């Protein structure tokens, strides 16, 4: 087909990853509607009643809007952050607190329970989940106030508690977390989830209101005691947990519910696949190297750069033209003040020397639109970048040591600005080699 510079190709692939992660588009890509059938990622469901919507997270309204555009919704609620508003046709919108829950969070949860009380065994209920659902959508167990929750969560952090141990305790004092929301669905539950978690563990997203929770009340008590806060937490918390130990209150979801189906519709992997698919259409062989890349940014750039070197030099592990995709979320370790920059900018800049003079390009970007404390989403460099940096008398190693990669990339057209993206499935590095 038509010819394209390696840069147009790279930017084209970046656009594909972002589109595949768009909450609105992601829902439409996953949910297809016939005349009486709803097909979610291949799974077919017959419409034998009404359709309800319960959305929670930063993209609640956008996801809800997609459902309303392809299905008539009897009623529902969308709980999102303050400012994320955006009106809907038949779905009530509520803005709540985040990262700290407030009374609106409770109001949202109560609104959701009301809807589930009305939905019948023959109705379909869409549960739309995105980031921030834990604070935005919450309803404490009996006798427990939002303030009791705050104090408990605070004592957990104050005493240094592992994140999953905190989720265990929180899941056991919430009426909707730990699969409890799914337990309230009388009909068919179709859950659409967007993941901003490396590895995509559903138990963590919004505290898994529709997924199983293997932890128990006993685990929660052990944890509070282990950190000597069992006596420090409010009486209402100890009481609810003791009641759980006595079997007076239901446990968090332990088994699978044949009527509630969880679908992950936007994630780093889904965006990487969108990249590989487009790459193949453009005539490249494409490979997803990983979707769980973690570690120091600078070093990730050296490692990806070393593979690019091997490919351009010996045609292994793959023969060009080829596209390699690395997803995950790297980090920059700063011991001091540091300069201007971020992870993806350091990945890109660090790789410049190893790909110097090669017919290759590396673009590393964060799908949420920002990288480090800057307005750039990441960096984009090619085989000419290193020499352009040297021509301006820039010492790359020194720049990286000072963690001031933004300033270096800024001078050689190496910054990637996406502006607001409306989503977050973490970062992706695309490496392109067009020739040896």
């Amino acid at each position: 087909m038509i010819a394209m510079d390696i840069r147009e190709i790279g930017l084209r692939l970046v656009g594909e990853a972002i589109k595949a992660a768009d909450p609105y588009r992601a829902v439409l890509n996953a949910v297809k509607v016939s005349d009486d059938k709803i097909i979610v990622q291949g799974k077919e469901f017959e419409i034998k009643g009404k359709v309800y919507v319960i959305a929670l997270g930063k993209a609640a309204c956008e996801m809800a809007r997609a459902i309303e555009d392809i299905l008539d919704v009897e009623d529902g609620v969308a709980v999102t952050k303050y400012g994320y508003g955006k009106e809907l046709k038949r779905i009530k919108v509520i803005e709540a607190g985040h990262p700290i829950p407030d009374e609106k969070s409770i109001l949202g949860a109560k609104e959701a329970l009301s809807i589930l009380n009305r939905a019948r065994e023959n109705d379909i209920v869409f549960i739309l989940i995105s980031g921030g659902g834990s604070a935005l959508f919450e309803l404490p167990e009996e006798g427990i106030s939002l303030e009791d929750l705050k104090l408990t969560t605070d004592l957990l952090l104050k005493s240094g508690a592992k994140i999953h141990e905190i989720n265990t305790v929180r899941k056991h004092i919430s009426k909707v977390k730990g699969g409890k929301l799914a337990k309230m669905i009388k009909g068919t539950g179709i859950v659409l989830i967007i993941s901003d978690v490396v590895g995509d563990n559903l138990e963590a997203i919004a505290s898994g209101p529709t997924v199983k929770d293997p932890t128990t009340f006993e685990d929660a008590k052990r944890i509070l005691e282990l950190y000597d806060i069992w006596e420090k937490v409010p009486e209402s918390v100890r009481l609810h947990i003791e009641r759980g130990l006595r079997g007076e209150v239901e446990e968090t979801l332990k088994e699978d519910l044949p009527n509630v189906h969880n679908f992950l519709i936007a994630s780093n992997s889904i965006s990487c696949e969108a990249i590989a698919r487009e790459a193949q259409r453009l005539g490249f062989k494409a490979y997803i190297m990983t979707t769980t890349l973690e570690g120091e940014a600078k070093d990730a750039g050296l490692f990806i750069g070393s593979i690019v070197q091997e490919i351009a030099e010996r045609g292994r592990p793959f023969e060009p033209p080829v596209v390699l995709v690395f997803g995950g979320e790297t980090t920059v370790t700063i011991e001091g003040k540091g300069g201007k920059g971020g992870p993806n900018q350091e990945i890109a800049l660090s790789a410049t020397r190893k790909i110097s003079d090669l017919e290759a390009l590396i673009v590393a970007f964060d799908t949420d639109g920002t990288d480090g404390p800057t307005d750039a989403a990441g960096g984009i460099v090619d085989g000419t970048t290193y020499k352009k940096l040297r021509e301006k008398g820039i010492d790359v190693e020194k720049v990286l040591k000072e963690h001031n990669s933004y300033e270096a990339l800024k001078k050689v057209g190496g910054l990637l600005f996406t502006g607001p993206t409306g989503t977050n499935v973490n970062s992706i590095v695309i490496a392109i080699v067009t020739s040896k």
